[PDB]
């Protein structure tokens, strides 16, 4: 029975970090308790000062990543404070029944609820807010994240050999649909409700105005680049709740990749570009071998460089001339 | 020789049903005979009354699904009645040679033809009408369906263990390109020929006006939802002859999925979202475990909720609190 | 050490051909030397006379395909003649470090450089020109190609049995973004620099004006169709450096396909349509069984027939009535 089974409480951390946790483990199943608080807020999303009337789980885009093990039970308390204006709920793609939990978590401002479901399938799974009649608006406005359910004995390769990561990072990619006025400038709205009609009309064209990692253009560059060092293995979790994307690590590879995101399937090796289907999360492992700066981006280069879907990873260590060597620097042509 | 081999005659049924048939079987190869009649017709495709100058195999979008077994021969009589205005033909992606049969089935109104080909490869395969110089118009106007070629010993999992379905359903997804007039309202045309030029211009923008399952917005909801019960396995066949889509069962999963649609390959398990490439059909199995209402949709949520790509499945039975439990209903925040 | 190891010099040939080479081989690793010269040029890209201010590796779109074996070292001399106006560089997705080599190959007009990297992973990999601040423009203007790294013992099927091709062909697919003037006609530019601003604005809409194989509408049809004969196996290499595409051989199949393009993974069999992610190259094998004309195209049929993404293959030999037979030619309906 899930009733008896020890309970545990997890504290969440802001993306792109993922909360400390175990890969392989000797512990038996548990009821893992989490809490999240919805926050509607206006956010600045680019270098020219454009804003989005946004909606978030826990104040961030994307929401925090939740980690449990196969066979555990997830038990979430979802809170919607009186300071918000809309109702919300939650749908876990990793769960079975009731539209992922949406039908049992409908919360008006000033209310809360508690849902439990069994995490009986391994992989990275999207969760979203899906209120009847406003599903796409809430999702494109920022209300998505990932639940990672790891196998009890850790990750495995196609032959059943063990795989591991030394660090984990989580990246949410958001296609945004910001309206413009007759002067061709983007519109700035006083409340969340007033942005609605105009936004639906942009959505229907299927052309995003911006496509961003973790809330804004440049969120993962400069002081905020991801970091690693030569010899370390990183797990890159990538979610896209509404639209397809194609991650690529410029200067590196996907060593082992589950593009559909489900760990009971064998991963593919040596990828240059992988593919995340809209409405899913995927995962890639890579072991660094050269120091320097890498670009982790959506490899439709217009979507990356013009629209915003690109970040940086800064890697420390020693250069490997066997792997790569500048034989003759740029010089005049004889 | 295919000449000698018993012949059999199959009677087709309207989507979303699939005609009775056997999975595993002791019968040897046969020549399976089918007939289809082309029907051009104006159809209502949404809740505001918009119409499409449509073209169909057998009066439906999509055409009926044809089922045979690996090693059988398909023998189709294609009829184009004098009441139609355009010529047509057929291209089976499951066949080898002559552009899938198009070059041997060109039929003007008042004519018919008969084609035979060997179904030597297992999977779900699209068929379409492809007349020289008008290929995309006929396809986007409704002329596509699926041929399912099952392995003689039935479906198998990656380890070679047997899989089965208790029911089958077939869903065709159609990206439509309906023109608008200077007043911004959709155009209504007196004949099929007059819709042509305007439609080509919308097509070239790559933005559909509507995206629908089985002919229209809401075709698979309300009195027309699909049905199942807890403990039953369903096979969901999904075709898209022109554009990519990403099926997802909200509240459930793809237990075993062949996203490229070819049964000699091992399927993937536990998927949240799968991917059907434009110009192919794919297949997913799922065993229900909770009763209620599920949404089966394209998980670009704008394409699903705003443009039309979504249906419903109504499932009867007993609720499972181990799988999912509402711990604390929505209530005021302490 | 890579220093000692015999060197060899390869001479490149224009697409769609691939330079003679060995599949399985008894030779040990080598340092394989290549040279490429960048050429900016105005090109005619359609049947109405539209031009593109283009940028190429070696005068062609796509660039030539380079072939080495796993464990070899690639050593490229990249030359940028004084007659060009822009700087350029190179990023090999098959390489490790320094943004694929871009950071060590920045060459202004009148300069050259030489890069070496170890090809330690099997598959077809895209290479591109990626200058800081102008990455998407150079790529969409024509600066991409494929490096094929074959396994030392040749290609293998999922069970480890040997596979081979008798011929190879290489196809690059280019999404183009040509601006229009107030009269709705496409613009013709005097220099490469003057096309820039207008092109960026079209790019940002994500709607290509044209989508072409190997530089232009019809590049692979008529006198320029690909060729084969019944009983022969062909390898079709397909690259798309910026946008997703879905190859399909009308009248045939993908017998064995590596859609992500990495040969250490098992291929899928019997495909009708496969999928090349933007920023990657993929590969398919097919053995012809019927003579005639086939269409090799992108199976979004609008992108193929209206925008340009389609070619032809002309196959000689004897017709097979077991595989396909016209039973009753088109005739009046009784
Ligand atoms: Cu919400
Ligand atoms: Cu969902
Ligand atoms: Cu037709
Ligand atoms: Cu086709
Ligand atoms: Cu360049
Ligand atoms: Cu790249
Ligand atoms: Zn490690
Ligand atoms: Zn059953
Ligand atoms: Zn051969």
């Amino acid at each position: 029975d899930a009733d008896k089974l020890p309970h545990t409480k997890v504290t969440l951390v802001a993306p792109p970090q993922v909360h400390p946790h175990e890969q392989a483990t000797k512990s038996g199943p548990k009821v893992v308790e989490f809490t999240m608080t919805i926050e509607e807020k206006k956010m600045v999303i680019d270098d020219k000062g454009t804003t989005l009337q946004a909606m978030t789980f826990n104040g961030s885009m994307p929401g925090p990543t939740l980690v449990v093990h196969e066979g555990d039970y997830v038990q979430l308390t979802l809170v919607n404070p009186a300071t918000n204006a809309m109702p919300h709920n939650v749908d876990f793609h990793g769960a079975t029944g009731a539209l992922g939990g949406a039908k049992l978590t409908n919360v008006n401002p000033g209310e809360q609820a508690t849902l439990r479901f069994k995490a009986d399938r391994s992989g990275t799974f999207v969760y979203v807010c899906a209120p009847e009649g406003m599903v796409p608006w809430h999702v494109v406005s920022g209300m998505s994240g990932t639940l990672m359910v790891l196998p009890r004995d850790g990750l495995k390769d196609p032959q059943g050999k063990p795989l591991h990561y030394d660090r984990a990072y989580t990246i949410g990619e958001f296609d945004l649909y910001i309206p413009k006025g007759p002067d061709g400038k983007y519109k700035d709205y006083a409340t969340l409700a007033e942005s609605y009609g105009d936004t639906v009309q942009v959505m229907r064209t299927l052309t995003p105005s911006h496509i961003v990692f973790n809330g804004k253009v440049g969120a993962l560059t400069g002081a905020n680049a991801l970091t690693a060092k030569v010899g370390e293995t990183v797990l890159l979790i990538h979610s896209q709740a509404n639209r397809d994307t194609r991650p690529h690590l410029i200067g590196g590879h996907g060593d082992w990749v589950w593009e559909t995101g489900k760990f009971a399937n064998p991963p593919q090796r040596d990828l240059e570009t992988w593919f995340i289907r809209g409405g899913s999360a995927g995962a890639a492992l890579y072991t660094f071998k050269q120091p320097g700066v890498y670009a982790y981006l959506n490899h439709n280069l217009i979507e990356a460089f013009e629209l915003g879907a690109a970040g940086h990873i800064k890697v420390e260590g020693k250069w490997n001339d066997d792997l790569m060597k500048q034989i003759k620097a740029p010089a005049p042509i004889p």
